[PDB]
């Protein structure tokens, strides 16, 4: 029977049969069932002998610090892992019962409680975010560093599915072709919740966060260090949801970490949602002189050819910036940012294109100077602004297609144009007139310089209106104007120079300019003949 049984049954060892996780790992052949809670010490390392294992978790790994898994064979899968710290730290909760953000340091300090969730451990980033909190926090709530971390070290082709936990962290160190799939809402610890760190060895490649969600944590929900997906864009974040990150939802690191670059290239950031981050929704910048990366002489600061594939992202409720990035030659599309306290978008980009961007009700707390900022020479095609609450400062950018109840005086761009509209109709609701206004921002950002109006003659249903063409004079909009059909008179009312017209008032040949000669109660006409010569004629008299 043993011979027969050996060939007809599925192989699996279970933790309940061993004293240590390493003993179970050593006995494993195909499956490994975690069927009892396991308390690990920080730094506890397990060697899986290069075996391709299917680890099924039905219990918890309990401990502060890192549980390190090494030498898992390509194709290994870990499902249902649950990390939980032994320590219950002091956490702050910077939002109210009505879900309003608290920004006052004293109000935030008052939220202090010991819990493994529904808040996060304060860190130095909070000292910046809530000014004065550093001196108000009691010493036992400062400098905590609690995280129960599953560290996968130097493995290739390992996937972690449906992971969860309390004060939990997941670290892929020196890994390639690994994925964090369908994270089952782990509540974060002090460190970033999902980290792909490749500071040593080759640049990380094939590393993904696919689906799932995370909540809380003192740092960023998903973050990458020194990863390059290649032209194939093999890596990134797709279909992910981040809620209440203590820092940012998704972050590609910037600058030097250690003696090398922590920057990232060629990754995908698509179909994801970030809600209520304490800092930013998506922080996709690379620069904050670049050891291990392109020299500043090759690519100036904020002008690296990051080449990320960015599309279909939604951000809501950030206390910081909704969408931030830098880089040159980027193509960004279909971004929707709503209800943010700081800028909806902060773009330190150059020679980049932004298509179909919607920035709705951001910078609601005036944390920044504008709702959307773009530093370099960029192109914006389709920009929706204003919800129900400068708006845009992109000094060197060319924009087309803005929609929304924007205040024109709050727009600053290099060029704004609608080159390809068809025949147009201006429909006016709730007013006695319809209007097409012109504003030359060089002359005035607050006053319209001219207009074409249509005004009701009499009342509704009169079947009569008059059209008027105006011009600003003495900083008074519509100061001068020509009218057609005022009071249904069916004639044109023409403005004339109130005094003797100077020779230089007339512009073109074969034109005349009426002027008033008060001393004779006569209208004269300065005429520029077809040949360019001026002559003054009598136009109307008593």
């Amino acid at each position: 029977y043993s011979i027969e049984a050996d060939k007809k049954f599925k192989y699996s060892v279970k933790l309940s049969d061993y004293p240590t996780l390493q003993d179970a790992a050593s006995a494993a052949v195909d499956g490994l069932l975690i069927d009892r809670d396991y308390n690990f010490y920080g730094g506890e390392t397990v060697d899986f002998g290069g075996k391709v294992l299917t680890i099924e978790c039905k219990a918890k790994f309990i401990g502060d610090g890192n549980l390190i898994f090494t030498k898992l064979g390509k194709g290994s899968r870990i499902a249902g892992v649950f990390m939980e710290s032994t320590t219950t730290p002091w956490v702050i909760k910077p939002w109210t019962d009505d879900n309003q953000w608290l920004t006052d340091a004293a109000a935030v300090v008052a939220t202090l409680k010991q819990s493994k969730t529904d808040g996060y451990q304060p860190t130095v980033s909070d000292y910046v975010k809530f000014p004065g909190i550093e001196t108000l926090l009691p010493p036992n709530a400062k400098g905590q560093n609690i995280t129960s971390t599953l560290e996968i070290r130097e493995c290739i082709g390992v996937e972690v599915h449906r992971a969860s936990g309390l004060m939990a962290g997941f670290l892929f160190r020196g890994c390639h072709f690994c994925k964090m799939v369908d994270a089952n809402n782990p509540s974060g610890g002090k460190d970033g919740i999902i980290t792909f760190e490749n500071l040593s060895g080759d640049w990380g490649k094939g590393n993904y966060v696919i689906g799932g969600r995370t909540s809380y944590g003192s740092g960023s929900s998903a973050q990458f260090l020194r990863n390059n997906g290649g032209f194939e864009r093999d890596g990134g974040v797709i279909g992910f949801t981040s809620y209440r990150a203590g820092e940012s939802g998704v972050k590609t690191w910037q600058g030097t970490v250690g003696s090398t670059t922590s920057r990232n290239y060629n990754l995908q950031f698509r179909d994801s949602v970030v809600i209520y981050p304490v800092w930013d929704g998506f922080d996709l910048g690379a620069d904050t002189d670049r050891p291990g990366d392109y020299p500043i002489t090759q690519y100036p600061l904020h002008q690296l050819p990051l080449n990320h594939l960015i599309d279909n992202l939604l951000v809501r409720g950030a206390l910081g910036v909704g969408f931030g990035m830098d880089g040159k030659g980027m193509y960004v599309s279909n971004i929707t940012v709503e209800d943010c306290a700081g800028s909806g978008a902060y773009l330190l980009t150059h020679e980049s294109v932004f298509t179909n961007i919607a920035i709705i009700d951001t910078n609601t707390k005036d944390f920044q100077a504008n709702q959307i900022y773009i530093s370099g020479a960029c192109r914006v095609n389709g920009l929706r602004l204003i919800g129900i609450r400068l708006t845009i400062d992109a000094p060197n950018s060319t924009v087309s297609g803005i929609t929304g109840m924007v205040d024109p005086s709050r727009i600053n761009v290099a060029n704004l144009a609608e080159e390809g509209l068809g025949n147009i109709r201006a429909n006016s609701f709730g007013y006695d007139s319809a209007a097409i206004k012109l504003r030359i921002h060089k002359l005035s950002k607050t006053l319209d310089s001219g207009a074409l109006y249509s005004h009701i003659n009499g009342g509704a249903g009169s079947g009569s209106a008059y059209t008027q063409l105006t011009a600003i004079s003495g900083s008074t909009p519509d100061a001068v104007s020509l009218k057609v059909n005022h009071k249904d008179c069916r004639g044109a009312e023409i403005p004339f120079v109130p005094d003797i017209a100077s020779d230089d008032f007339i512009k073109d040949s074969s034109c005349f300019l009426p002027y008033w000669e008060n001393n004779s109660t006569s209208l004269k006409a300065l005429v520029k003949k077809p040949n360019g010569e001026l002559v003054r004629l009598t136009l109307a008299t008593l």
